[PDB]
């Protein structure tokens, strides 16, 4: 299939478009590079095995969006792109409101004006809120997400599920994503964050790279088995290898299907460290600091309805979760160059 | 104060202008004309009794926004512009998204940047979703509208709200309107709504016009008094009062100030009509029709906040209502003129 990636330049998206080379689509990548580099597109063609096309520029650009989604008579887009950092979002909430809902509005509007109908949302399990049901389904009602990040990803599922109402024949898939970590197996592309990581893997592999002191824990005394925060962590791999499945098996099926994908488990940080610390050859260095603001305690999955509907579960494990990731940041200590 | 009202030719806006001028302020209404024509213009200045500078344009606009701000050393700014037809938002919903979301983002962005800080939001009662707790009181937490109309208007809440956490100095009111009706009391202003009315009073004011055959009264089977739907009707003259005293007292206050806006007293259907019909001389037609989808049976406001903080409350009644309705409708059969 033809299929337009926005944000394909990213951790996430990158991944993605090398798995969807593999299975021989045609990929055009969209990206505005604020949080990636053009130098991953190499890698992307080389470890895809075909080469995708590259669009530098902005979804909030309709007219531009439109001509490309004309111009490459795309069957379906995967949107990735965005803002993601939570704690910014609470400094700077207008970005995280343009970016993401004014972002993906301008998006499908083009979408409406060419003719494209298939569609294949980034979400994110911020959109359950406070739930202290757990593992999460998407059964449950959505509740009230913490940051403007979090709450900028239920507006858009939110609009997205009313297009879909107003036009009924788009298919419209929305993908709840746990915590992503991981990074190809070659150690040749991995998520590349610029400045201080806000999540914990990166952290930790930066710890041990030897470019931080020590990782802070956010929180000892929670209510889990040993005083940390679960989640459930899940190889971007097997991110990627699920958006593939999800766009072949849903493109020109009509409705708004919702999938969490996750491993389906949680694991703490402590088990996470760990398994960095046996990945990398040496105690990854840490100690206790105080709760993070907004961080809820223990949280994962429940994945059965993409295992059912998609056929689709996760294949790598937390070890290699692990693994990969120290062979990326050790095999390319500065990231991609510039 | 030197205040730009956004869709400011419009119902409510209009109004307000006219009261707003009666108080002196500088008023710049900016407008892109979609529900209105310029002929209102000239009654606003007679009736405001001072000059309004107006602006043909789009909040969308944000540069443009911007220069308006600058331009004329802007203090405050109300903004009534967006959508509100509630049966189209759920058959056009990006529509409805892009000019009240987006919309009120980008004239918010545009207040950024020009160093404005004082904003007045029109709100609405559909925030409080399905409520079964009635009256609506501010302290209640939002529920989840259901058009995409109802829905946009809470995500603007929303965004508003984590704006002024982020900008600790500015004052942001969030009005939630009820049930406007009413016209000025000299029957040369009023709403003028193009095509089928969607709203109670002008649909029962263009029936004893004779323009339309007899209301369809939405539901005789509720659980109320005398089975039709209630609803909290304010004169949209208090309403236009209470947006002075909101602007003249919260502005330089910071917080986000949320007040509902009502009579704080339910009618029913019935009792609209009944209003109606001594008001015209004539019994007004009308036979009952199914439910209208997506209709609450009974609610109104519970407005001792805005009574106590801002020492107002309504003082025009039903009968005023529909009074001044009837004054306008005759005297004015067709409205505005083109
Ligand atoms: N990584 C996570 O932990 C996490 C979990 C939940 C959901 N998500 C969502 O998944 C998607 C991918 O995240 P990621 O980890 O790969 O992040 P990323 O930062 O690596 O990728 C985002 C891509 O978006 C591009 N981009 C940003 N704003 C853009 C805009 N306006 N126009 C065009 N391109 C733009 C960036 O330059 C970038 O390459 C994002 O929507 C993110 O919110 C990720
Ligand atoms: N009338 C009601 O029953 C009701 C109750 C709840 C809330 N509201 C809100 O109150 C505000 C005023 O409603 P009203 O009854 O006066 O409606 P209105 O249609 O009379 O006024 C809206 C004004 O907005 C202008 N406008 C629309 N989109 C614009 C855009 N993108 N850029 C610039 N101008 C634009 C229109 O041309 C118009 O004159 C609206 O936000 C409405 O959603 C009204
Ligand atoms: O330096 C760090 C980073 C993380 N952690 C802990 O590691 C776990 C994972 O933290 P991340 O920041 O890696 O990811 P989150 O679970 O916080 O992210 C999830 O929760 C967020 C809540 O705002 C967003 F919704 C986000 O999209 C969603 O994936 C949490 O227990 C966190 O407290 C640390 O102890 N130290
Ligand atoms: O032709 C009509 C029009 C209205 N009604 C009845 O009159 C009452 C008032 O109806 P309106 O359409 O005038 O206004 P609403 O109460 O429906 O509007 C309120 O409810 C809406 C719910 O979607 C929005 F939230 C809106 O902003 C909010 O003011 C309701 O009981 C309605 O069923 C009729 O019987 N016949
Ligand atoms: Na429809
Ligand atoms: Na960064
Ligand atoms: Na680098
Ligand atoms: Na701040
Ligand atoms: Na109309
Ligand atoms: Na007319």
């Amino acid at each position: 299939m033809r299929v337009l990636v926005t944000g394909g330049s990213g951790y996430i998206g990158s991944h993605t478009c090398v798995q969807l080379l593999q299975n021989g689509h045609d990929v055009i990548i969209l990206d505005n590079l604020c949080n990636s580099k053009r130098s991953v597109l190499p890698v992307i063609e080389r470890l895809g095995g075909k080469h995708p096309t590259f669009v530098e520029g902005d979804i909030r650009n309709e007219a531009l969006m439109t001509e490309i989604l004309h111009d490459h008579a795309i069957d379906t887009v995967i949107h990735f792109a965005g803002l993601k950092a939570v704690g910014e979002s609470v400094q700077k909430p207008l970005e995280y409101y343009d970016n993401n809902v004014n972002g993906t509005l301008r998006l499908i509007s083009a979408m409406r004006a060419a003719n494209v109908k298939n569609f294949i949302f980034s979400s994110s399990a911020t959109v359950y809120g406070d739930n202290p049901k757990i593992p999460y389904v998407e059964s449950f009602p959505t509740g009230t997400p913490q940051s403007p990040y979090g709450k900028s990803k239920l507006m858009v599922e939110q609009i997205l599920t009313d297009l879909q109402k107003a036009q009924p024949d788009w298919s419209i898939a929305l993908l709840r994503y746990f915590n992503p970590v991981g990074a190809h197996p070659s150690g040749d592309m991995g998520e590349d964050p610029q400045g201080i990581p806000n999540n914990l893997m990166p952290y930790i592999a930066q710890v041990a790279v030897g470019r931080r002191d020590s990782l802070a824990i956010f929180g000892n005394d929670y209510p889990t088995e040993d005083g940390t925060g679960v989640r459930d962590y899940i190889h971007v791999m097997d991110l990627a290898d699920g958006h593939v499945v999800a766009m072949e098996k849903l493109a020109n099926k009509p409705g708004v299907h919702i999938y969490n994908l996750g491993a389906g488990v949680g694991n703490s940080v402590l088990d996470v460290v760990n398994a960095f610390s046996k990945a990398c050859g040496k105690p990854v260095n840490y100690h206790f600091a105080p709760r993070r603001e907004g961080d809820l305690p223990a949280y994962w999955a429940d994945a059965s309805k993409a295992d059912r509907e998609l056929n689709w579960r996760v294949t790598r494990t937390l070890d290699e979760m692990a693994q990969d990731t120290w062979h990326w940041q050790s095999r390319h200590p500065q990231g991609y160059p510039d």
